[PDB]
């Protein structure tokens, strides 16, 4: 019973990933920041990072948020598009609102170090 567990562990996280990038990729408000990322990396970074996050192994050796942001000036508008994206992948693989809540309400910490970096 952390929240990766509740979520269904490591298979799960593993399928949330990439399905999290397909709907983040459709998205006008943040599409374009991935214009130039090596896809493969960052799947694994975030893999790693919200493993680490979620109560999962802790395997994560990226930046920390302020260094993952830096220079983006990131906007509230585009931290509530990767909410809503992650929200919406978990639900479409068939997570609980509870559950979707509980990863929320963690990865929301995180708004005040990337925003306007
Ligand atoms: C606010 C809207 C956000 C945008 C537009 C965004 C965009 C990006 C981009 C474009 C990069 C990669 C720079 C490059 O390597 O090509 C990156 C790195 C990363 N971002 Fe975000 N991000 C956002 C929010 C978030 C959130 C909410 C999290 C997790 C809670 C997250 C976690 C990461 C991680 C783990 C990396 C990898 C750092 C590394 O490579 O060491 N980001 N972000």
């Amino acid at each position: 019973q952390t929240i990766y567990e509740k979520l269904g562990g490591e298979n799960a996280m593993k399928a949330a990933v990439p399905l999290f990038y397909k709907k983040v990729l459709a998205d006008e408000r943040v599409k374009h920041f991935f214009k130039n990322t090596d896809m493969d990396h960052e799947t694994k970074q975030q893999t790693d990072f919200l493993t680490m996050l979620l109560g999962g192994p802790n395997h994560y050796k990226g930046k920390n948020m302020t260094e993952a942001h830096k220079g983006m000036n990131l906007q509230n508008l585009h931290f509530d598009a990767i909410i809503e994206n992650l929200a919406a992948t978990l639900k479409e693989l068939g997570v609980t609102d509870a559950v979707i809540n509980e990863a929320a309400k963690v990865i929301e910490h995180t708004r005040k170090d990337m925003l306007g970096k």
